[PDB]
């Protein structure tokens, strides 16, 4: 029972304990091919990189290497694909892989700049009039709207494989208001978000997996997934006890490393879960409530 495991460790205050105690039980796999010199401009960060057996693979002969993970939960059997925000030289890589692995949402949860730095490059469009063109994978970007809330923003956007002229519509969501190794400004605004998400239908099994990043792409997107995973494997077995939250994180953590970088984050997540199980058992109230609660508007 998570709820009772969450009073257990808040009373005895030991929540950077079972943090680190993850962190120790971890996978631990190669990752030889982001090491590769060649790749060395390819990666944001030098201690953050996929594994070699969940990295997503480009569909080219040249390089088709991207600073991204498939994090496949056979239980939950639902997919996610973590990765880094892009830089200045892999935009192109990204929508790449969005059209390649079939992707028709796109979930980001940092802003361009943080802290004074360039987190991720803009790697889509800002106007509608102002298309983006990525000549070397050889796609189109389009803004066709945007939905501003006060701390997201949803985006239409039209991506064009200039080979073959095919077109697809694919949802950015953009959480703009949660501090890198920061958390969520409650359960309620996080909820309301990731329920945004779900409506849009960019989580169903007959899209490609939703593609999710913030920097590095593993302490807030792997908090916004574990959160997202453990709901739904409470949803599928319409049971809040059935679900071990450490447990399902070491299950993701075999596919991309270090997701949920703060005690914090991870304590977040239990109570994004925990009060997410409320809707998930029939108060469907309570969406009502994240909505207002998150004042987005
Ligand atoms: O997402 C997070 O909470 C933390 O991700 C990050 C990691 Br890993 C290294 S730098 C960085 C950042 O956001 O600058």
């Amino acid at each position: 029972e998570m709820e009772k495991e969450f009073e257990q460790i808040d009373k005895s205050g030991s929540w950077a304990a079972i943090y680190q105690d993850i962190r120790h039980e971890a996978s631990d796999f190669p990752c030889r091919v982001a090491k590769l010199p060649k790749n060395k401009n390819r990666n944001r960060y030098r201690d953050v990189s996929p594994f070699d057996h969940s990295r997503i693979k480009l569909h080219q002969e040249d390089n088709d290497y991207i600073n991204a993970s498939l994090i496949k939960m056979e239980e939950a059997q639902r997919s996610y694909i973590l990765t880094q925000g892009p830089l200045p030289n892999t935009c192109g890589h990204f929508w790449e892989m969005v059209w390649e692995q079939k992707s028709r949402g796109v979930v980001m949860l940092n802003r361009v700049m943080e802290k004074g730095s360039l987190k991720c490059a803009q790697y889509w469009p800002q106007k509608e009039e102002k298309e983006m063109i990525f000549e070397d994978t050889n796609l189109k970007l389009t803004l066709i709207s945007e939905d501003i809330k006060s701390y997201y923003t949803v985006r239409q956007l039209e991506l064009e494989n200039l080979t073959t002229q095919e077109t697809r519509e694919i949802l950015h969501f953009h959480y703009t208001t949660w501090p890198d190794f920061g958390v969520p400004e409650s359960p309620a605004s996080f909820l309301n978000f990731l329920f945004k998400v779900r409506e849009s239908g960019s989580l169903s099994p007959e899209h490609g997996p939703v593609v999710v990043h913030c920097s590095a792409g593993i302490g807030r997107s792997g908090t916004f997934c574990l959160a997202d995973t453990c709901l739904l494997l409470m949803d599928k077995r319409k049971d809040p006890s059935s679900v071990d939250i450490k447990k399902v994180l070491l299950e993701m953590r075999k596919f991309r490393m270090g997701l949920i970088q703060t005690a914090d984050q991870l304590r977040f997540s239990y109570l994004a879960v925990i009060e997410g199980a409320k809707f998930i058992m029939g108060d469907s109230s309570v969406q009502d409530q994240w909505k207002e609660l998150s004042h987005e508007d």
